[PDB]
């Protein structure tokens, strides 16, 4: 397995995301979906709060082709946040809709525990 989603059928590799604006890291990122479909998947990181939906990311909406992806570009609580939790879900790009959601989302913090 890797940072699977609903199933282990849709992988994941990413580093925590638990601060707000979290910027373009050396870190990298990769995404694997196994399925049928043409393309891959659209992965996109939405921090909310059971109730609040605030989402908010810079290039963290990433599409895949051949049920792969590559990239460095992906940001999680984009243009800040605080007091929420990091809701990572990958939203299928066909006419059936299949949005599934990452297993521990993990609250961000605004500051740190000392910097």
């Amino acid at each position: 397995e890797l940072v699977r989603t609903d199933s282990p059928n849709f992988l994941c590799s990413v580093l925590p995301t638990h601060w707000r604006c979290n910027k373009t890291l050396p870190i990298a990122f990769k995404v694997v979906a196994l399925g049928d479909v043409p393309d891959g998947t659209l992965v996109t990181v939405m921090a909310g709060n059971d109730e609040n939906y605030s989402a908010e990311l810079r290039n963290a909406t990433a599409a895949m082709k051949n049920q792969v992806a590559r990239f460095n570009d992906l940001r999680f609580v984009g243009r800040s946040g605080r007091g929420k939790s990091f809701t990572l879900t990958i939203t299928v790009f066909t006419n059936p809709p299949q949005v599934a959601t990452y297993h521990r989302a993990i609250k961000i913090t605004v500051d740190g525990p000392r910097e």
